[PDB]
């Protein structure tokens, strides 16, 4: 069971992806801090990492603010006394529309959220690496990063940004004996959050995808070569080999989770 | 002439990759609606490009305001009856730090003149192209979206971010006759946005650059397959093959301008 | 209209893509060795250029034997004086058959005549490029080299093999004045080749397509974000651009023409 | 430990990487097929992998005669009732010099090793894996395909050619539970290989590297931003990752092991 000993400062992790990795982490015997935005959600994530009998603590923070960031890493560093692992996931789907429709605030919104706050994140936390001259570094990017999805345009542009600055991160910190690394998931279901992607492609109406909720489901996974959306749980493992040694010569690297 | 009777508005047109492709597409026959926020700038690019024997015109504006933007746009309409071209150029290149250090307001500011601005101009023009059923868009991307370049964390984001954007645009507007294309140049000299960049890096200390600038500009050259810089006019042609109807058949590709 | 005074050798210059490109290139003023297995094409295509006013000779040769393509190129080069120009075109499509299934002997076929031969090619012409500091090449690689399609296992892995070579050759000829690129053409019709996909894709029987010709062109289209499949009329231009001094800091890369 | 029961099968077995792969699989309680060409170098592989605990056999087979291929696949089933996994590994590095002088034989026999011979394994071994409806495979590319590197044009060829492969053949067996997979090593020493490599460049005398071996050695590690060729042992964690079932929803991707 690795992981002993390790700390992991997990961002967005109230949702989906957030908690399933922390508690994968976790049931690795990683220390876990939680830090979301939602204190709600937040709360019931911290519950169930800490059954997994590790030490936990949230922090609740809007990654856009650059002050609560740093505060929140500050008080993370002197809660555990390290972060030796980082799972820089917070993120926002942005609405659906075509370019030439698309909301300019929300447009913003999403870049803010997705990129800057990220890098709010990546910063602090790698200044403390850098004094421990050690740490990893996973990105939560998307194969919408990969390639421009139709109706997707903040979307599409945040995680292709996100792909660039973890290669950019990758180069810089490596003299310290950090890695930094991105991963990219296709589509992944069920539950929720597949269903808003599915209902606002299908709200859209472009040639891309019926108005047919439904039949879009369909189209979305026909087009996976293993046809099927993946699970949720299919990342966790993705994110620990990143993290872990197996991946030791791996740095600035993108791994899509896609199902081909 | 091919593109006689074409108008294309290009950003950035005080600034030297602007002007030069105005040039350019104006000894084509193209009329020329020219964008920057600097005055100085746009006023004396204006008058070589009536030089070339089109009309040609200036908008003083600020693209990171959408409201500033849309009044342009309608202007450019209202005085030229379309736009057939648009090249989305205009950019700012961002401080150059490590990762752990970058300055977080420059980080917010390249992203909102290069992602968010370049956006808002996407939408406006892409509104009266679809009114047209016609147009060709090329949005200047660069090799740092293409791969993260160390110490330049926002700059890089910002053009990964602009090549996943011109795929969705091409998706999103493709039924409207529209194509969406990028140029990703690479290291381009003389003049200072070069001596900017030579200096900049070596300021920093990193292991990528020598801290003397005669070392980074031959370190920078000598990564260069055809070892030398480009020129600035080697990118003007690239941008009009772009825009012309030899590139027919393409849309959503970024095309690298690097040397090899 | 440039190109006055050069000289383009076309490999596969009887097919389709090959005789479009020579007759562009003879528009501009280029003289054409056309070179091809199959004579009763290669002198129909003779004919066509002739018409358009240039020099031009037929070359009958296999590009699987080096020898018969040395003897050819120094021909070539004694008929013309030099070779300014190489459309390195000449190609076969394969079998269609999931992999587990993919005939052999085909399989080697396929990279016999796509790589090796193209290799011969490239190899022996720009010995001549090197004795003139000066040379132009473009290589006819596809996109499913890009990205691997299903039941195409031979064809895909012939052409990213050319992307690459297309990349090492760039680097290899650099320092002679020699740029060397790749076209990676995707959906193209009517005609032969199409009906050929078209109907060998359906018998296969494969999850990724429909057992029904009729609908299976439908689905290829359908995949296109220009809903259209291409004109080889839309082609030559790429090739011409590639060749030409708007492309002049550009080498090593590859120009998918593939509609989005 | 999972993997207790497994059986994999793993070509060029006597060679760096793939004595280092099977070692580590073996202590994950894998069982071992060793194929080589090289009955002593298979010889002490064996030895080495035995003295894990596994059972282990050797087959000395040329991959590039596929009836040899055939019928070691089939001794391999009798053998030990299975394939689970397949680590396709073997392969020659090829001459070292720029295209214009890259002997053609060698050219010939690069690709017939490399890429025929993969392929020759992998459609045997997937039509076991389809029976069992059950398998994952990882193929060898290497960063050379990823990027053509100078003066090895056939090498960089042929690992183009495994990345595009390596994608069809992940759409052909996805509906029977197979997964594909590659890695794409960088520099990876010390050793004698990694000298080769060294040594043979220097010996160009190309631009892009010193004529000296020992500085060639240092040009090498100093272009890896972690600045250190990557240790052998580092590939068997990766190549386990993409057989085992933390990459469950990934196939059809390549991984770079570079060092950045
Ligand atoms: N679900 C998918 O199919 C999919 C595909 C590709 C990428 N992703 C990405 O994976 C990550 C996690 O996504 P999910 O699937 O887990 O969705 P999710 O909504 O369940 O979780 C995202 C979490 O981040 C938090 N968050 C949002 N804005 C924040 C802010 N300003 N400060 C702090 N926290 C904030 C949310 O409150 C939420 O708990 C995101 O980056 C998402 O874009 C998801
Ligand atoms: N020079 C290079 O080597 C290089 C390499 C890759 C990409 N690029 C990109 O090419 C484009 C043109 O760059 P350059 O080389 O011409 O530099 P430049 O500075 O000369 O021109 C950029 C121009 O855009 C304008 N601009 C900046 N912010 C603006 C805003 N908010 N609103 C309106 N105009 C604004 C500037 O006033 C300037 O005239 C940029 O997007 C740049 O990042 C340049
Ligand atoms: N047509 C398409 O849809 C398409 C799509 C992607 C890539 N391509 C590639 O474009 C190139 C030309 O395609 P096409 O559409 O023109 O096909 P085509 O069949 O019309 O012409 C190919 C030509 O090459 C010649 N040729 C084949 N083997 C040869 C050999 N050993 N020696 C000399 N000549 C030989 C043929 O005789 C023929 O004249 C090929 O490399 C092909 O793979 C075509
Ligand atoms: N060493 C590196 O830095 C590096 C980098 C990128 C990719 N690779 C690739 O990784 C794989 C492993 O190579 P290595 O590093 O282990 O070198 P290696 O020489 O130690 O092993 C290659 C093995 O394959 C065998 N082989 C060659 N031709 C064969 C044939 N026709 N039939 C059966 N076996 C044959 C050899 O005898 C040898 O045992 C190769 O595909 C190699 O090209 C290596
Ligand atoms: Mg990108
Ligand atoms: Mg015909
Ligand atoms: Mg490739």
């Amino acid at each position: 069971k690795k992981f002993n000993g390790k700390v992991c400062l997990v961002t967005g992790a109230g949702g989906n992806i957030g908690l399933a990795t922390a508690l994968r982490l976790a049931e690795e015997g990683t220390a876990i801090a939680l830090l979301d935005m939602n204190r709600e959600a937040l709360e019931k994530a911290e519950a169930s990492v800490r059954e997994k009998g590790v030490e936990a603590r949230s922090y609740v923070c809007d990654v856009t603010s650059e002050e609560a960031v740093i505060g929140t890493v500050d008080s993370v560093v002197r809660d555990f006394g390290k972060i030796d692992f980082l799972f820089n996931n917070a993120g926002y789907q942005g609405a659906f529309a075509p370019v030439q429709d698309y909301p300019s605030d929300d447009f913003a919104r999403v870049l803010t959220i997705n990129v800057t706050g990220a890098f709010h994140v990546l910063k602090a936390v790698s200044r403390q690496m850098i004094t421990q001259n050690y740490g990893r570094i996973v990105n939560t990017a998307s194969m919408a990063g990969v390639k421009g999805p139709p109706n997707m345009a903040a979307y599409g542009t945040s995680k292709g940004a996100i792909i660039a600055l973890t290669e950019t991160a990758a180069l810089d910190l490596a003299p310290y004996n950090i890695r930094v690394n991105a991963i990219s998931p296709g589509y992944m279901g069920p539950g929720f959050m597949w269903e808003r992607q599915v209902e606002l492609q299908a709200k859209v109406g472009s040639q891309y995808f019926s108005t047919d909720p439904k039949v879009v489901a369909q189209q979305m996974i026909g087009s996976v070569p293993m046809r099927r959306y993946g699970d949720i749980n299919e990342i966790p493992g993705v994110v620990a080999f990143l993290l872990g040694d197996d991946s030791s010569f791996m740095t600035g690297v993108n791994l899509p989770i896609a199902g081909g």
